[PDB]
């Protein structure tokens, strides 16, 4: 019964004419969980949010190198919506054919969506085995940041202590593994409670405030007072404050307390360091880039001379990163999810390893469900005011 | 608080409950238009059926690998998208960056549209130009209808009466202010008094009654009597051509407009062969193909004739579709459009070359609106039970 296809036909690309000028910048979002039933807890978090606000498609990459094995895959998309029906998702089951990541999700990117339903921020299922595999996975990995920065996408990543990629290890008739899923996804059922909290260090890419926002408006999180832990600037707190109350006033917060994070300066832990060195090793050069290696060798020799990029000039990076996660256990101790602005690296300023061993620090072990965000600064307060 | 955009997420949520069963085979189709005010007939073609009744999806795809122009592709298209719009037309354009014809499309066909809102038929634009200047684009124009076979789409060519792309305007132009689109609209402008025209050698494609069926069902186009030419069973017309008559129903069509013309593939004129062949004689290696050239070294070391493959053996089907030819120059003579059945070949046993080769014999004494079609072994009565 296509009768949304046909009624699209008068709403949606009724909704293709629609000015542009609206800006409102619709939270359509994308996800990477490859198939729907593993890393169920991103699924979960973008489902509850924008359940019935904003446009969540699924992307399940086979990474083929052949005909397509068969219609069967077909089955199998019915068998992964009926899972999402299964439980209360609002999702789109789609899949791309490809020979790796980068490029596998690359076709699913530019292509998704249709007009302005198109999605708008990107999410990837954090491949937190990282030290097992050769690091082309984490090249990969490094590719789909990369390429939501030149898309004008919105990075979002999520991250466990049991596992996103969770082995499901197995160490009748089963039902629903929800509640055994909620109990790592709260917000999958479990009302949330303990407060969220935004780290967000970096002011735009209003997703950062607005994903726990209207994660927020979610009954779930009704309960939790909605912290903003801003961090920078230790001199002057309110001043820059005050452009956020106004825009506070368009988005209701009901909160006028940020608590100053000064971690990030003249706060600088030795013993942290030295885990993230011991952390780093096989990573030095480890983009298996010949060619950079070999300009590099041209240029010049050690794995860490030549750092205008290397973890030298942006160390003072590092240690920023690995303070916020002490202030994660100390500031917000206990918290629904740690949302810590997702990190920013330049291309051809920035290297892969040092970015993502950025991102791992930043979603350390023994730390509660935790979302990293960084929009695209196209435009903030067009939603909800 | 009734919202626009909300309206369309939740018909489309609803959707994804949408049943498998009873597969609602609507012309979704994927089009190739390149800049919109350019190939404007492929536009208003789909645009013609499908009002109201399914989707169809322009696509222009960048040939630039460089400098993805990530600040002027949302503007352009606006500015491109408002031109359509202007025309009352009813799509989603698409802008795709690639560095190639063939992997450009790929990215589209698989990745376009969201869970089972997806396109299912493809039409590409004939390049007026391919023997001139060029020689190694066959290749990709060929591999997009090998691929398109592979990923169980709908396939259609696309070569009007006039030349293809628009290259004389310095001497109406945007359709947007006025669209001749004569090709196009002499069907509904004009009161059409010639019919379609079909024909089933190759019996696997379901799409042949069904693209007809569309267009064929128009305000515009109230005014056909439809000549349903199939090869229908030389003894038999009530099983095998009722076969299709108790079909017919469904397909609300109406004619017995069987018209038996068993001259299918009678052998055809001298001359054409003679055409046929020196139309290639410039092509004669497989240029493109030093790599299959030594595959056939080692295999005969065939240099330009192709055991039942070019012309060794292979001929048979050459000269068939040039009876076709001969055909509708002389029954349909003066055709006001034809609906040409695009041939199969399979990739490992026929040339990409005389793939192409077949395109451009498909209608090269003269220039007919080209209304190619083939369909994927799908089901049918969909439309209109």
């Amino acid at each position: 019964q296509a009768g949304s296809y046909n009624l699209a036909l008068s709403y949606s690309v009724g909704l293709n004419e629609v000015e542009d000028h609206i800006k409102n910048y619709r939270p359509q979002c994308l996800v990477l969980t490859g198939p729907p039933n593993f890393r169920p807890a991103l699924v979960d978090f973008v489902g509850t949010f924008t359940r019935n606000l904003s446009l969540m498609i699924c992307g399940h990459v086979l990474i083929g190198p052949h005909k397509q094995r068969m219609p069967e895959l077909q089955l199998i998309a019915n068998g992964h919506t009926k899972w999402l029906n299964k439980r209360k998702i609002k999702a789109f089951y789609s899949d791309v054919i490809a020979e790796d990541l980068r490029r596998g999700v690359q076709i699913l990117m530019q292509a998704a969506g249709l007009g302005r339903m198109k999605p708008n921020i990107l999410v990837v299922g954090f491949k937190k085995n990282w030290q097992s595999a050769h690091p082309a996975t984490v090249e990969d990995y490094i590719g789909i940041l990369h390429d939501a920065f030149d898309f004008n996408y919105g990075v979002c990543v999520m991250r466990m202590r049991e596992g996103l990629n969770v082995s499901k290890m197995m160490q009748v008739d089963p039902k629903a593994l929800v509640k055994e899923e909620q109990a790592t996804t709260i917000f999958q059922s479990e009302q949330g409670k303990k407060t969220i909290d935004i780290y967000w260090l970096f002011d735009d890419g209003g997703l950062t405030l607005l994903i726990p926002y209207l994660l927020g408006r979610k009954r779930r999180w009704s309960k939790c007072k909605i912290r903003v832990f801003v961090g920078g600037q230790i001199n002057r707190m309110d001043q820059e404050r005050k452009a956020i109350i106004s825009l506070l006033s368009k988005f209701r917060l009901g909160f006028h307390e940020v608590h100053i994070l000064p971690d990030i300066n003249q706060n600088p832990r030795a013993e942290h360091t030295k885990r993230f060195e011991d952390m780093i090793a096989p990573f030095r050069l480890n983009d298996g880039f010949k060619d950079e290696a070999t300009v590099n060798e041209m240029r010049r020799d050690c794995p860490w001379k030549i750092s205008d990029e290397e973890i030298t000039k942006n160390r003072v990076k590092s240690l920023r990163q690995v303070r916020l996660n002490e202030i994660v256990l100390d500031y917000s101790r206990d918290a629904a999810l740690i949302v810590i602005t997702l990190p920013i690296g330049r291309k051809g300023k920035c290297p892969s390893s040092l970015y993502m061993a950025w991102l791992e620090t930043l979603s350390q072990d023994l730390r509660p469900p935790v979302i990293l965000i960084r929009g695209n600064q196209e435009n903030v307060l067009t939603f909800y005011c």
